[PDB]
């Protein structure tokens, strides 16, 4: 309700409103010169420490590269980085994956979004990436697509059993089919669990089996159970998952 602007690179953009915050960042979605909508990344560097300036600057790197490889990933037209901030200027989504989901799917737009997924964690896997802490959160409605918003470079839900024993590619496959299980069932194969101490022993324990209610899509039924296979040698690949009945017939 004021005439607030910032400047990129000698562009102005008027801000609509803020769509985004959190920790030393906030999202803003803007106008340009021409009237046209995209989205504005802020960074406050102030307080950052050597360790994650250089994680700041590998992720606008990929970022920047990966661009051109698919549009299932955040289109990236700008950016200005001082000492001091960083912006990034993006597209503009409509709304991210989780909280659409939390007003929430039909068969068409859950294989749709599926194969969106799909696509953009396989583009991070062969630049060598392994995003490890994928959620809905990390995907952007854009123009009726899921497209990736981070790289993991800068809930336990949807954690997988390797990074509980820790405390790999096939790690994403397991983010991806709990995604996929809650588009499916309305619900995370652990959610039911209030207790989150109890919750992380039910993933390592294979003595507790993932329910997996009969439905009419015969094919989805499979690849979830593929995905939640606890050892990950055992688990699907991403090349798999693109050639699954699924994702072909
Ligand atoms: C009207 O554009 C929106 C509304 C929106 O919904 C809001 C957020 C969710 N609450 C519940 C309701 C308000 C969510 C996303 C967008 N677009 C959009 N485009 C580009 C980037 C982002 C974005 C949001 N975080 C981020 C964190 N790192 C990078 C990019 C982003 N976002």
């Amino acid at each position: 309700a004021a005439n607030e602007c910032i400047s990129v690179k000698g562009r102005i953009y008027s801000i609509l409103k803020q769509i985004g915050s959190g920790g030393s960042s906030k999202v803003f979605q803007v106008l340009n010169e021409k009237k046209q909508i995209y989205a504005i990344k802020y960074v406050n560097l102030e307080e950052a420490d050597n360790q994650t300036l250089d994680s700041y600057r590998n992720e606008i790197a990929y970022l920047n590269k990966l661009q051109q490889h698919s549009d299932k990933i955040i289109r990236l037209y700008d950016y200005e980085i001082t000492d001091q901030y960083i912006y990034m200027v993006m597209e503009c989504g409509n709304i991210d994956l989780n909280s659409w989901l939390k007003k929430k799917i039909d068969p068409w737009e859950r294989k749709s979004y599926w194969k969106n997924m799909l696509e953009a964690v396989h583009t991070i896997h062969q630049h060598g990436i392994v995003h490890s802490d994928l959620k809905p959160a990390n995907f952007l409605i854009v123009d009726g697509m899921l497209k990736l918003i981070d790289f993991g470079i800068a809930t336990v839900n949807y954690m997988p059993p390797e990074a509980i024993k820790d405390m790999s590619p096939k790690s994403d496959v397991w983010s991806l089919g709990c995604i996929l299980y809650y588009m499916t069932y309305g619900k995370t194969p652990f959610q039911q669990i209030i207790n989150q101490i109890s919750k992380l022993h039910a993933i390592i324990d294979p003595n507790h089996e993932i329910e997996f209610p009969d439905i009419p899509e015969k094919d989805l039924q499979d690849v979830l159970k593929c995905c939640l296979k606890r050892d990950p040698k055992q688990r699907i690949s991403i090349p798999e998952l693109l050639a699954h009945p699924y994702v072909q017939i």
